């Protein structure tokens, strides 16, 4: 089974939504979905997941990005800058899973750049392990 | 072989000591060690590690997180922010281990942040290839 | 096929250019040039990078590194500082490659810390699946 994903914002974000990664660059098993965000999984195993998520520069001091399973959040993430600066969100996980469990990044607060083509934040995983 | 792992950091650390990261999402062959912060090779072969340490927010400028294979740096990263602000120190290697190697993270110095279930602070691992 | 490797950067960079991650830790498959500072890839199929490069502190405060296949951007990143203080530009794809493309950072501008012996900014990358 081939499962591996890579997507970049292309679209500014900003307040709490997921993030819809509509820069789909790699995407073998189709399993992402860039019209909801969510990486939807159909062969239950193990995964790694990453993300990147770069804050708007010149316009607010915080941003979250939470990477959530279902309902639930399996990783946290904060940039943080007091004078505006661009700086990431970024964390990863190692996370078994069922058919039919989600994956996305959630956007708590703050305002993510979209960088149209140039991927500054991004999200990706493989299948390590099948079940 | 079936080995990936992933944990949180949960527990606050601050000064020179190996992070214990004691909130431990996924363990696949049991090689991660909350009581000593350790990951022990019992497979030997080539792995994956990253780790994302949070540096506190609110107190302190600067904070170092080292990957150590056994007694030596693998790998280094530093946070830091002249206003206190919430910043990474994060980094990713590609090691050969033998059975018995020991891959941890140390925190040199600075403050990093637990955050309780909602893991701000993690590592992570799996193998890639078996010898 | 095993193909896998990591590098540090060690040789301070600043300004436009190839980084060329000069201290080799692990290079399985020989696909790694320290010289050139490129990945080449001899067989076809998709692979997982991932890059953390650290801005020097204490003079400039902006620095962009981005991933490349070839002639073009598949990943971008910004550390920015308006105090001059450590911060990085790190990013994680997952690629299909055919045989003959060249994957490495580029350093659009700025300046990155070579940190000698101590991996502070590095490159890292490995075969996902073989086609
Ligand atoms: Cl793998
Ligand atoms: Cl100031
Ligand atoms: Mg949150
Ligand atoms: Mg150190
Ligand atoms: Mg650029
Ligand atoms: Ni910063
Ligand atoms: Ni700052």
């Amino acid at each position: 089974p081939r499962v591996a994903f890579y997507a970049g914002l292309k679209n500014p974000h900003e307040g709490y939504e997921v993030l819809k990664f509509d820069d789909v660059v790699t995407n073998l098993g189709n399993n992402y979905d860039a019209a909801s965000g969510k990486f939807t999984c159909n062969i239950p195993g193990t995964y790694f997941f990453t993300y990147h998520v770069l804050m708007r520069g010149g316009d607010g001091t915080s941003m979250w990005a939470d990477l959530c399973k279902n309902g639930q959040v399996r990783a946290s993430a904060i940039a943080q800058d007091a004078d505006q600066n661009y700086d990431y969100a970024s964390n990863s996980v190692i996370l078994h899973l069922d058919a039919g469990d989600e994956v996305f990044i959630k956007l708590d607060g703050g305002k993510a750049h979209g960088g149209n083509s140039n991927k500054y934040s991004t999200f990706s995983g493989f299948i390590i392990y099948s079940d």
